[PDB]
């Protein structure tokens, strides 16, 4: 009896770490792309103003 | 009658770790390739900033 409650509980909870794992990675994926998008403008930022600056002397 | 509630317990608990690791190798291993995908954008926003500021110079 325990074994069959056992695999009750089992799959209920697998059930809820599958989908917060599916949403968590949907987010952190999004996340990520956010990061990587602020470094590439702001590294360009600072390109440009090295650039220039280097460029009148 | 002790080694009958032994292999039930076996069974049931090793059906729950089974479950449980192949869900874990599937997160892990996508999490991987988010840890990877992160480590190749930001280095080549580094890469890119260090040759343009050498090619000013």
């Amino acid at each position: 009896l325990k074994a069959q409650a056992l695999a009750i509980e089992t799959e209920a909870e697998l059930q809820r770490v599958q989908k917060v794992r599916e949403l968590e990675l949907v987010y952190a994926r999004a996340q990520l792309e956010l990061e990587v998008s602020k470094a590439q403008q702001l590294a360009e930022v600072e390109v440009k103003k090295f650039k220039q600056m280097t460029e009148a002397i």
